[PDB]
């Protein structure tokens, strides 16, 4: 599995190049894995992945929550890996063919898929939560090795860890701004994602160091 | 939304030259283009403004928005800043995520389309069982524009029943995925067509042919 420094992944959701680069550079001594999503990509272009690699040499997870039909999913994955992303995040709720399309491209291109099972926000309870255990089991059956599950619901995160097993890699958003607890989340997740609690801080480096201090025994 | 010939081009070519040429070849037949991530991630968001400059077409950004509310808001803002007239949003992540998109659309003078059931086989696993409830959620939220599947006209008809004749409904899956344009337009206001046009030997003739087949509609 990927070796994520300090079990901490930066969610870089700032929407201009200058700020995104400044903050990422400020925390680079603490974090070697950066999640780049559509807020930044749709504002600055896919070449932002190239610039981050050039400036920081951090691993890049493209958080694109891929959620289309198989044919379109393949195109999205090919474009994303072409730009230099190490991995891409894909929704499971559109079903097994859509996930398999992404897995097939990742295999061909030598990259990785993360399967998003349950989400961390309140609305996830409406439809996603009731499908999540089955989505996870589907991932295991398809050979998925990397997963995303919610920091905001420790009980659900624990179940998802059970389903995927200890050898699978699990990352988790929702600690900090959304109310999850970093230490509790790391009982089950390999790494936590942190966005606003870092990038909105007066001193992002101090914020990152503080999160790390709070989980130092882990 | 007044869609010329009830036909929306799904422009999923992945290079600018081909995308512009093919769209130009069929411009006399359409005034509405759906641009998705295959083109945007290959050529950049500036492609939307370029389509508006070249064709003066309406642009639907098919971004299948499916994040938490805070991130959805950012995605919609970036998308509308790029000149999209409308954005397609998944309903599966729940009401708060949809509302976040509705808020930005209202602020910027744009439309949200709610995707309720998808057209591909995998949709049967999780989405289909939630789809009627997703549609009722749209009604509750005041959503007026919807997407449902050409490949399952009985499901498309049910979606139309739920949202009412006043709502606007567009539908992918005719052509390449096996749906029939005419049958689909019994229930949808417009059909989406991608590969059946942009991969055809002659895209203009392909568009003309689709339109000939639904001439009475
Ligand atoms: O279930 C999930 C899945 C996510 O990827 N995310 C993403 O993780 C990040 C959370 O950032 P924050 O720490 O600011 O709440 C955002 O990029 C969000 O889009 C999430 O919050 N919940
Ligand atoms: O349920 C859905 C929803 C979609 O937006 N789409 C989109 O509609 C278009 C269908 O294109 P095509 O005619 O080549 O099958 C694609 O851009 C696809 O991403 C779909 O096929 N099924």
């Amino acid at each position: 599995v990927m070796d994520v420094m300090n079990r901490l992944i930066l969610a870089m959701d700032l929407m201009n190049r200058d700020d995104a680069l400044r903050v990422t550079g400020e925390v680079r001594e603490y974090i070697d894995t950066v999640k780049i999503g559509y807020p930044l990509v749709l504002s600055e272009g896919m070449d932002i992945i190239a610039e981050f690699r050039k400036r920081f040499g951090c691993r890049i997870i493209a958080d694109f929550k891929v959620a289309d039909i198989p044919e379109t999913n393949e195109k999205i994955c090919r474009a994303t890996f072409k730009a230099g992303a190490d991995a891409i995040i894909v929704h499971g709720f559109p079903g097994a063919d859509s996930v398999r399309a992404c897995l097939n491209v990742a295999e061909e291109m030598g990259r990785e898929v993360f399967l998003l099972t349950e989400m961390s926000h309140p609305g996830a309870e409406m439809f996603i939560q009731g499908a999540a255990d089955e989505i996870a089991r589907m991932g295991v059956d398809l050979g998925v090795k990397n997963y995303v599950g919610p920091s905001t619901r420790p009980e659900r995160l624990s179940r998802l860890r059970e389903i995927i097993g200890q050898d699978s890699f699990l990352i988790s958003p929702g600690a900090g701004a959304q109310g999850g607890d970093p230490g509790e989340t790391l009982r089950f997740a390999d790494a936590i994602i942190a966005g606003r609690s870092i990038y909105l801080a007066d001193n992002p480096a101090a914020a990152a160091a503080g999160i790390i201090e709070s989980i130092k025994d882990l």
